[PDB]
């Protein structure tokens, strides 16, 4: 059966439940669950989405999360799902304070959840910690050496989720890309049988929302239709919304084939960003940061004829 709140989110996690984000129909808290940080999902179901429009995220979460322990495709460059609950009950009135306290400060596109009665069912994925998004730390990293270890993370990253999986993020804007403190001077991925690493530079990224992916396993196409979807692929002011138009021209609109180059646009998004709306502590104002900063301008106007993250990682100079 389903299980009260109380299962996921015992007297004192409840207690320490912030509200850090939100989806179109989803509620994001950070709390402590034995010492340790988790980022916990809540989505209402039936009654808003129903299971089957629930599943392929909560597939996707599952195989990108068992990519940290594999062997010849692995990467820690997504997020660890610690656990999938179906909760049922009214919405917990810490989770409301929390949920009012956030309104109050960042504004909330959502419905206060407070209309939902004692048989409502959710879906409470319970994730890792993966830090704090890109977008919030667009004054604070350090230099053109970190954004060029970040877009190496990302880059292979996808690239393994590519040779893995199959799979397409469809949504990498830089509200998606989560960072963190690392001691580790270098990481390790391994893509098809060959181990690499990339410079830490101090920080650890990790890939988040996969409300829009699409991967498959032995035939079997998990994704989120989009095609008749219209509000998505009419926005603008960011080049994001671009982005949604292209990979629709891309795939002329159906969302279930394959097509890597989406994760090629996404990623020139993110350099884009990284080159014009970031501001580093320190300048590149030595030899060895102007140079740094030569090879992602070459990146961004060369990267688009790439056909998928895999070709960027084997074959840009970039990454050599
Ligand atoms: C919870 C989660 C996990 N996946 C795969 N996707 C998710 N979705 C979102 C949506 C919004 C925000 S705003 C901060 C987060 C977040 C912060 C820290 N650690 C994980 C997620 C977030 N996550
Ligand atoms: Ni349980």
């Amino acid at each position: 059966g389903p299980v009260p709140f109380s299962h996921c989110l015992p007297t004192e996690k409840l207690q320490r439940c912030e509200k850090i984000g939100e989806g179109v129909f989803g509620e994001v808290f950070q709390t402590i669950a034995d010492h340790t940080p988790v980022a916990i999902k809540i989505i209402a179901i039936e009654g808003q989405k129903t299971f089957e429009e629930i599943l392929p995220e909560i597939i996707i979460s599952k195989e990108l999360s068992l990519l940290s322990g594999e062997v010849c495709n692995r990467t820690e460059g997504f997020i660890g799902l610690n656990s999938v609950h179906c909760v049922q009950g009214s919405y917990p009135p810490l989770l409301l304070k929390a949920w009012d306290h956030y309104n109050s400060t960042k504004g909330s596109a959502n419905d206060r959840p407070d209309f939902f009665k004692d048989d409502q069912l959710f879906i409470v994925l319970e994730f890792e910690f993966g830090g704090i998004d890109l977008e919030q730390m667009r004054t604070k990293l350090s230099s053109l050496a970190t954004a060029k270890s970040i877009l190496h993370q990302l880059t292979a990253s996808l690239a393994v989720a590519e040779a893995s999986l199959r799979f397409e993020h469809r949504d990498l804007h830089w509200g998606n890309v989560l960072l963190k403190k690392t001691s580790l001077k270098k990481l390790h991925y391994t893509l098809n049988g060959k181990s690499s690493t990339i410079p830490s530079c101090g920080l650890q990224v990790s890939i988040i929302d996969y409300t829009l992916s699409r991967l498959e396993r032995d035939g079997i196409v998990v994704f989120c239709d989009v095609s008749m979807d219209e509000d998505l692929f009419t926005g603008d002011g960011d080049y994001q919304f671009d982005i949604y138009r292209l990979m629709k021209k891309e795939n002329n609109n159906r969302w279930g084939e394959y097509h890597p180059y989406s994760n090629v646009l996404w990623l020139h998004y993110l350099t884009d960003k990284m080159l014009k709306q970031m501001t580093f502590k320190t300048k590149c104002n030595t030899p060895a940061m102007k140079q740094i900063k030569r090879k992602i301008q070459e990146f961004h106007r060369t990267m688009l004829n790439f056909s998928s993250a895999t070709d960027l990682l084997c074959q840009h100079s970039l990454f050599k």
